[PDB]
């Protein structure tokens, strides 16, 4: 007999498992249990923060909801109207010196006038092209080609994609983008050419939210301080080691044993497998793609530069620095780094000199946040990275050589993206069911590895509507039919369902 | 305060209600009920015997489910082998003297040669036009142009279609046929021309099964009969005559008033509102399209002829009948009619003569089902059906002059089919959404009026899927989605889920 | 016994018959005679001048040769270099208060841009339409709209070529217009818009040669000087009044027979049906469309103004002046109106006021040649269109009010443009094989009715051609094949042939 | 100074040259005379005739002609109705054991149907792929893919054109097929294949007409006979061996030099550059691709066969056979071969076997001619191919292995085809030109090498329009513009033009 028992067991407080324990918290039916190697939960939607006060997301941390039950639990969690901050969803594209706002098709107007022939002149074939079409695109390059034109593919799309998903356009599969015709928007793309016409695709209502104080890992905090603290195990005393999946039980690291007659498991797939110790799926998840991504923070002294407003997160296809996006941190909340009268030294100016002083000075301070990708296709010196990445800020007029830099972060999460490689689905269509008939719910970024469903709440939803289907037979939409769960508001599940509502009278 | 109190009241037991009360059942967390005007459940799904022991379904109603909840149902209600009898899906077009097998598209190398090449050119322009189409059809009328040209879909799906819905093709939609593109398979139909090949579409594998006793009737008699039967109401002490939306209160005919938290309402939505006495849902409600169904049946003396043989269900695209669809129901059960040694005196021949003996003989006996639709577009002389109907089963060749009948079945279903109108989602949208804000799930082949989700299976899981979402809050994907669910085995949701395996230990 | 015999007769000294006699001269076999009832030979492409000394051609006459014959037969009549004036191709469209350089659609760029927006809107359609095209357009309206799109089309094509035409471009046939097919160059145009590039088609490889004395017609009484005079025989002895096919005898208005061989026509051809007194001719004749000729002129005093600089030929789409085209025919030559020390007094300001003085004062001159078109579809009232035209100028802004006019000209041609309605070739393929079953080649712009080979190198050849038919078996290419003729430079006749040569040795 | 002094010289006495000469004749200007290196007139449009008294044609020659100049030839050398034989232009090709009437695509009823189904599927293919298509063919094979679909390319055209060229289909242009859009018949072949119809391209408005007497070579040796005898120079002592372009001087065999001032060479155009040692242009003509014809002739003993019947020529795309084309040559008239009286001993059997004696037995007399080609992609062994030849005559089953053969001819012919190669027109135009500025007027089936082109009627135009182009600056349509000539009826120039008729009084 196993120290614990209980029906549902979750592996990980991520975002997904997370959601697991909600919904089996509100059900409060089967007995659970969630444990996570680590103390705080958040998992890739954690947050750190430098010894000098400025805070870090896993990269850009953008919340959009396709969900009403995330949006209640995320509103339990953080109740009062000044957690959050709403911001509008403001975006550029660095191309040839200039910020191009997104999407960068509407927007070439900025571009030289010869370019933009060149651009137009692509698109016309691709509209013409498309005309025609009988076949699906099979490839992401040929999808971003159909829908773009050789010019305006080769300005963005193509160079940026490769810098993000470490691997070349060609690779990928193009059905994670959704079910929309690969054709051009030739009369729209032409008209903001013809009219000298710029325009973001934001606005008053097209926003997000931002938490307050502890970013964005201070949503999953808040969200697993409303689960029975007994019922988590976070930490050292939480770390899975073994999987025994015939026996139905599992080991951690301190040799407590926990027997489940379902597991719901949001590790990454592929180390599931090894704890599992199961050589086959061993070899199938190994035949998985990902890219790791390094988060580089920089915290920099004064007030915000009109030069970079009110922007949020930008895209950087061109070769002049190693990040593919930035994310003006500062901009999310005031808490994401020091107050102005926070003293701090120095650290170094942006053109990587020594500053003429050594003295701790005020602020205000402002902060930038950078993603750098790599996988086996695309390697990075991880000794140069950071100094890399100021270059990267100087070259691209995001920081000018003299300011001065007071805090800079760097920190390598090796599994950072789940990339949808051609051969991603023949995988994965044996790596899910076996684990299936296991009775393992293997759901996450990287726990079932999709990344068109890969955002905080797809993945909470992940672990919320796997419970759903151990408990109430449901469908696991948000795994099967991405297209499906993306492409309307979901609204019918919700924090309090009927059933609570009638088993309270 | 009412005489009866529950949280959800459905109101019907044809399909859809109990599906409703199934998953109640199964649920077994709020207090419920379930109410119908008929001491018999079934709805549509019932069937009719006439005195000399004919059976009659209302129509032909022939079994395939998208469910795996259905079947456990269906399997719970009649688990023995010997509960049913399992048949080939065996059709076919009778067109121009000839029993064409169904799909007619891939058989006319039974029609004159000089017809084929009508047809053929006809597709090969279809098929050339559906090359370079760049818009989707919008009535039922081009899809069918589209799909099979003009001289194929004057042949059959044209003339079939409007002796169906009893409206022209050109005033249906056609999303309700699903996303399948309108587009000709013009080397399959003109592969069959050439080899002079039939083929139907069926085999050992496209089956059904039908109910050993009863007809289907017999299938929701075994079904309800697994409820709780405190919980049922049926007779005229089930009878729905007012339900006060804004009171959420339902009164019966004897006066019993019933005060529910949520409505499952699955009788036909235009009844629905007037018995809310709502004047603005009246309106809406009649702005929706329906055929009432005239179900005629006819016994006749003698083993089954060889020209009949193992045929199921027929389709009569030519106006020398006046039904649309014929069914061997004598194929379907031996028991949908007497056995041979039972003794019937001949009724009439059918040209309509005399027997020549009035005396009682033996049989054996077959039987004939046919449908006739009726519209304000598309009169149905009541006084004549009969007669003209049998005088179509000679026209058609089903029956000889000489064949006795020994028995006539006639009985209109004044709600037979919704219709796909191309108003009938404008009208829906503007219904459902108000009756959803008063917290009433309208369910049903006329409770929401979809025909593409309006067979047992589907009305079945819209009463499961109400209830599901009442209760669990799941996505009532067959109400919304019919493309979704009819394109998938179903398979998540079953009669036993995790929560009562759970429970019960 | 008629008066004159010779094997080939030629009514006609227009450009046409001219040919004809250049041609028989050449080769000096058959005998014959050319007649005309104008004693100065040119036809359409004769000149007038006015009493003040202001020449005008019958409106704008711009050569341009496909044939090295009529190279050489114009190099005979005129060699001197100082017979020539030499000016690129410069024309432009009237549109928006704007000089668009032609072609319209590669300088739209000038237009406003919400306008240029629906233009290559428009063009897009166009050109999406034409890439699944696989039917030629039956009119010029559809030949217009599938070349330009709808928006471009209804700035110039469409309303230009009602004014030119006064007849609808539904009504017109399009095989006029070439062999090229029906397609938008949306590149070309949009590349331009893009560019913001205004392009004339023109430069020093676009040219044309105009005479430097007694404007066009000057051309044609040289060439005329060319032949034998004796066999010539122009003026009111020349006035053909009956044509007798049957007996093969034409009698002049003095009651001179001339009996002919082979007859070459070149008078209209509905004329020489009522010359024939043949009633099914002149049935056949009437059925035939033709637009009438207002010629205004307008001779200027003044410098040339800056605004009209090396103009040569103007388009008029627009509703705010009468005439279709204008030609500064005093870009032309200097000697298409006197010279400066000549002295006239001002008849009138453009904005028909009263000069304030009447004395004949100095130029230098300029002079505008206006044209406008008349049809039963299109009334022109001849009391005012000169002062209509005199107002068009100043609406267009070619004149100022103040500019001083000391010159009108105004001159109706009943046959000025064969219309290529949809009917012209079901009428012609009926009149000319019947004209040509007497021995009558009946050849030119009216003598056979073809604009698309309606110039005066068309015409010139026709001549040229139907004579070496008549001699020498040749085909008719310009009459029967003007695509052939027009795509290709036609060397291989001389007006020096190897017989010549072979001749004199 | 030469020997003799002429305006125009021609070079060869075949078709081409004859037509200069017919030319030259009949306008009676220029001085001339025409050599060539044999006695006998007609070049490949020549007669053989075998010991035993049979004739063969060099390969199978059907006179189509296209203009009236060449019939006026035709009529005025053989003018009696007995000097010809008309016949009806039945043609087959020989597939899969069947003789399938011409055209084979109208035709292929006769095959299997699982050989139908092919060919239709491929059919089907490319009619779809035709509607989108918007580029031509490049190649001949991509013509004919495009035409017919894979199925039906790959049973004829493919296999039976490299049996012709003796060159892959890939390896030729296709614009000398003409203007006519690569896109299949779908409708009418499908027809066809539905109905169980074959059709021949003949009946009695589908004829040649052939000479009774001397075969073809009899038309060529009449033509020649109209012309002055002093102005021609037959056999060795016409054998051109030197042409000096420079000195505008030609040197025969014998040594008699001529000057010329203009030359129409008929001869091969790489021969003409050898006799020119014009080493540049040797180089051009060697790029030039043609094939070699073997001719074999087969004299049978018999009254026709009925499996033969009024076959006139048939087609061979299987390699059971090297032989491209059949000719029942004793169809083509009854002097072809030997009256039935004759005695002809048997000098072997169809099975290849010695026969019994060697005694003359009589008639009647069919005969079979057969082509085969050689180039240097397809060489033939010249010692076995007769009996190769015989050898498909029975596998074919155009003769019984007991059938008695009285007569064998085989002649290779160097020069048989000029194959239209991508490369040709390249070439050509660096060749051509060349020669035409030395006044050398190269012409005829190698003397210009364009096979669409290179029929007796063409070839003899091409010569009479040389003439034309010479004296009277005529076009070269023939030459430079085959779609035009081909498609049309050329009527104008005739033998007695208007020219001759003016002069004669």
């Amino acid at each position: 007999h196993p120290d614990i028992s209980v029906d549902v067991l979750v592996i990980g407080a991520g975002p997904t498992g997370l959601g697991a324990a909600k919904r089996l918290n509100q059900i409060d039916g089967p007995s659970w249990m969630i444990v996570d190697s680590n103390e705080t939960p958040g998992g890739l939607a954690s947050t750190d923060v430098t010894p000098e006060g400025f805070l870090y997301d896993v990269g850009g941390h953008v919340i959009f909801s396709h969900y009403k039950y995330f949006d209640d639990c995320l509103d339990e969690a953080l109740p009062k109207e000044d957690d959050w901050y709403t911001h509008q969803r403001i975006s550029y594209v660095r191309c040839q010196g200039q910020w191009v706002p997104y999407p960068f098709a509407n927007n070439i107007s900025m571009l030289p006038k010869e370019e933009q022939v060149k651009c137009i002149d692509g698109m016309i074939d691709a509209a013409l092209e498309a005309r025609v079409a009988n076949t699906k695109p099979k490839t992401f390059d040929e999808w971003i080609v159909r829908m773009m034109g050789t010019g305006i593919a080769d300005l963005f799309m193509r160079p940026y994609n490769f810098k993000v998903w470490a691997v070349p356009t060609t690779k990928m599969q193009c059905a994670w983008l959704g079910e929309r015709v690969a054709a051009p928007n030739l009369k729209a793309v032409t008209t903001n050419v013809i009219l000298g016409k710029t325009a973001g695709n934001w606005g008053p209502n097209a926003t997000f939210r931002f938490p307050a104080r502890g970013g964005t890992g201070g949503i999953w905090i808040a969200v697993a301080n409303t689960l029975p603290k007994e019922k988590t195990r976070f930490g050292e005393k939480g770390k899975v080691t073994k999987v025994n999946a015939n026996n139905k039980t599992v080991t951690l690291q301190d040799g407590t044993t926990i027997g489940y007659k379902k597991l719901v498991s949001t590790m990454a797939v592929d180390f599931l497998a090894e704890a599992m110790n199961d050589q086959e799926l061993v070899g199938l998840t190994k035949q998985l793609f990902y890219s790791s991504t390094h988060v580089i923070g920089v915290g920099v002294r004064g007030s915000r530069p009109e030069r970079i407003g009110d922007k949020c997160w930008l895209y950087f296809p061109e070769d002049n620095c190693p990040f593919y996006r930035a994310t003006i941190f500062s901009n999310y909340s005031p808490y994401n780094q020091p107050e102005a009268s926070a003293a701090l030294p120095t650290m170094q100016l942006a053109d990587g000199s020594r500053p003429q002083s050594t003295e701790a000075k005020e602020g205000p301070y402002w902060s930038i946040m950078l993603e750098v990708s790599e996988s086996s296709m695309k390697p990075v010196n991880q000794e140069t990275i950071l100094a890399d990445c100021i270059q990267g800020l100087v070259n691209t007029e995001m920081l000018k050589p003299t300011d001065e830099i007071v805090s800079t972060y760097h920190r390598r999460f090796d599994h950072g993206y789940p990339t949808p490689t051609l051969e991603r689905e023949g995988t994965l269509t044996q790596i899910l069911p076996k684990l299936q008939d296991k009775d393992i719910w293997s759901r996450g970024r990287f726990g079932s590895w999709r990344y068109e469903v890969g955002n905080q709440d797809h993945s909470f939803m992940l672990g919320v509507e796997a419970v759903d289907n151990i408990v109430n037979g449901a469908v696991e939409l948000t795994l099967n039919y991405p297209d499906f769960v993306n492409g309307r508001q979901n609204t019918e599940r919700r924090l309090v369902d009927g059933a609570q509502v009638f088993a309270k009278s």
